[PDB]
């Protein structure tokens, strides 16, 4: 009666499954199609890629289906905006076939591949196209959530999104000025038939968000569930202003010298030298209003103390909890807990230390850190190896499987700069020796 | 160089403060005035009270300033809607004096009493009144965030908010029908001069949210900071649909019998009897679609197993981490760590166990649980003593100081029902003996 067993890897209590003579599998919430809406150069691909990066990182399987990519596959080389003319009978047919092909892949992804969210990245500017997408969702038992981006021409031009748009393989054999001229003519092709979302009348029953003038205003209609509410919250926190994110670990500590994990030890003499070298590096960057964040552990706070700048301590930035393995060396873990050591090496992301955490737990703890990092401008985060791997996996779009093996050395600053649809990463080693704490996969 | 000391109560690393011969104090982000906007019976007081309860619980000091309460103090007894007539020269003057008096208290609260958010709960239906509030905020260096609730007359009548409105001390000497008739006439007094927020033109530079038809739609203009974004997210998660929240602890466990704290022990024979009694109680409630949540600790999961219902395990519901004091009795804590025992007894909310948590840490961990509980309908939460005190403090509007002493006995269901501007709490003891784990303040 109420007999449970603790799963070996994740440490989850589950009922003892004394399967009968013929074990049976019950193989395998409703998936959602996010429908992007709007004229070209309205940041729909930027939104698609950002939302997908956030949703995968929090653990919701998401994939983007870009109709232009299907088009590039079906039509060898792009010559001009003439392909997008509303009187181009042949190209109109090809473009519709590409949208139907992408939708066939959306169905396979959500109904058969274990996908939870499909982002349908296309203009979807007419009521006819959107009615067709709603029919596809209704017949497959998928929810539909529309994200429209509306922006006037001067704001689009000032935003510099068209420089990202003309970097497409469509403009491989073009100079910047002619690609820009062609893209402008392409936008004009969509203007006459564009029917914006109308929540007052025709679209009153649809779940949607209109992002107006690069986030200056939002219209939200019929939020149905938690993921729609969360997406709205995420869209209100992100921004396109230029800034820099700096990520580093605390300076080398006394536990690092002994090869000991966790704990709350202080900086070693080298760790103190790195903290000084970090202050000099920060001064040389000459940043406007740098925000500095640390964990609540001693080594990060001593590192921030050398900067002579205000800083905020976050408990969410504390290093992964090793539970019963806290303050042990990896050799002491292998000898005292050999089964635990082998299970972690085999499933490092999902493995939970006894009475401790997994990288999967770290992601959940770190989500408010990520949300606040999106809102901020210049930020320096002084943290710890496993925490840093998690944050870096979010910015660099790394999977759960690669996250626990990302290289984050001591005394090295990782400088992140927002470029196109992601981050440029520059590594800056501050020339202070330390031990190596990186352990490659077995 | 980089010399730190760990604070005794909160365990925060701080620089050693070797104060000079003449110790100096630097005594003592910009506060916000939330401006409610709209006709009477639009749920402005419901929103004011809900937001204030959430903001105080997460640790942002918030207070509501209701102009009607200042009016009731200045004018002994309410006779009728004639007091709210736009041609009532005397009452118009008194009403303006009450709004100015409430604003004087907003200034004192935010500039001198350590308040962070003041909710200005009044109609504020004219551009003149709102311009005056904007001048007050601008001259005091306060931010202004407007929350307007717009709803048509049939939707207001169907919502049943006017039954809450007529329960006011204004209608103490009235029967339900005449109070309802008077309140209807009162609303009509505000209609001719009502100038709704206009983000397209006149209010384009204001930070605001329009809540349309009891949350069916939202208009969000110029979100400035994290607390505005968070309020929008909270407003998208709450709802006014009827439902029930049930809160209880796991059945008595083996650590409870030994007087031991924390750990991951299983149910005792009495705890198993309570789990059976809980299944019978749940069956007798005859609820539509009950969601069941547990922690990831054994005792709550064994309790949920007796229900024969699907359940979800949340790591955020795990009991407070006692760090180095895990699995000790309170007598073993007093004898091994006498200084730690005395510090906790003196500051129970802020006290952090070494390598463990405080109730303040629990609130931060539990915020996504609260957000999801707001979204749901019927829910049963099977958790632990300190976690349950935190959740109960949110629903019952209890302060941080009283939260660690709330009575949450074993084998007892706390049934929460939404009524007016809060929760009705009914206690249901399931007639199964157990130890007592409650410890009163010293
Ligand atoms: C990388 N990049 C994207 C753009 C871009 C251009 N245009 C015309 C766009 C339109 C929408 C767009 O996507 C968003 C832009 C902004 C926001 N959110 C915000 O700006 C929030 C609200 C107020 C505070 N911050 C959310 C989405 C991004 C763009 C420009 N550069
Ligand atoms: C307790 N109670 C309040 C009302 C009420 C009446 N009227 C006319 C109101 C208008 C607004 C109001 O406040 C909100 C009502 C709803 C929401 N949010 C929502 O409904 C979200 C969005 C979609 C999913 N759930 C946020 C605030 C509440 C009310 C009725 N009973
Ligand atoms: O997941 P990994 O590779 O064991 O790295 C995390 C470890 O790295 C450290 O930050 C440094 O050794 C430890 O405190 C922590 O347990
Ligand atoms: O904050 P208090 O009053 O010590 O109660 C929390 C304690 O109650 C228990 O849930 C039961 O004794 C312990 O596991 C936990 O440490």
């Amino acid at each position: 009666p109420l007999e449970l067993t603790q799963s070996r890897v994740q440490k989850i209590w589950v009922p003892v499954d004394h399967r009968p003579s013929l074990p049976r599998s019950c193989g395998p919430n409703s998936p959602t199609v996010i429908v992007m809406v709007g004229l070209p150069a309205r940041g729909k691909t930027y939104i698609s890629k950002k939302l997908t990066r956030y949703l995968n990182w929090i653990g919701v399987p998401t994939k983007v289906f870009n109709v232009g990519e299907y088009r590039r596959e079906a039509v060898k080389q792009y010559s001009s905006y003439n392909f997008f003319r509303p009187d181009n009978e042949e190209a109109m047919k090809v473009r519709k076939q590409c949208a139907l092909a992408a939708l066939r892949d959306v169905k396979s992804y959500l109904a058969k591949e274990g996908g939870q969210i499909a982002v349908f990245d296309a203009t979807n500017t007419t009521r006819e196209r959107r009615h067709m997408i709603l029919h596809f969702a209704k017949e497959n038992d998928f929810k539909a959530f529309f994200i429209e981006s509306v922006c006037d021409d001067p704001t689009v031009v000032a935003s510099n999104i068209m420089e990202v748009k003309i970097s497409s393989p469509d403009y491989k054999d073009c100079n910047s000025a002619e690609a820009m001229d062609d893209f402008m003519k392409r936008i004009s092709c969509y203007e006459a038939s564009y029917q914006p979302l109308d929540p007052d009348k025709c679209d009153r029953d649809l779940s949607l968000i209109k992002v107006i003038d690069v986030g200056r205003r939002f219209l939200v209609n019929r939020v149905q569930d938690h993921i729609q509410s969360r997406i709205v919250y995420y869209l209100m926190n992100i921004h396109v202003q230029p800034r820099t994110i700096y990520l580093c670990r605390h300076g080398e500590n006394e536990h690092n010298l002994q090869g000991r994990i966790g704990g709350d030890s202080g900086l070693s003499s080298r760790g103190k030298k790195f903290a000084s070298a970090l202050s000099k590096f920060v001064e040389e960057q000459n940043l406007k209003d740098l925000r500095v964040w640390t964990s609540q552990l001693k080594s990060t706070i001593q590192t921030a103390e050398a900067l002579r700048l205000p800083y905020e301590q976050w408990k969410a930035l504390n290093e992964i909890d090793a539970g019963v393995c806290e303050e042990l060396t990896y050799e002491e873990i292998r000898d005292t807990y050999p089964e635990e050591y082998a299970l972690r090496e085999q499933d490092k992301y999902y493995y939970r230390y006894p009475t401790g955490e997994s990288y999967q737990d770290l992601v959940q703890r770190l989500e408010p850190v990520i949300m606040e990092l999106e809102r901020q401008e210049n930020v320096l985060v002084i943290c710890h190896q496993a925490v840093l791997r998690c944050l870096l996996a979010y910015f660099l779009d790394k999977s759960a499987e690669e996250m626990p093996y990302l290289k984050c050395p001591l005394h090295t600053v990782l400088k992140l700069t927002p470029v196109a649809y992601g981050c440029r990463v520059e590594s800056i080693y501050l020339n202070v020796e330390s031990v190596c704490t990186h352990r490659e996969r077995s």
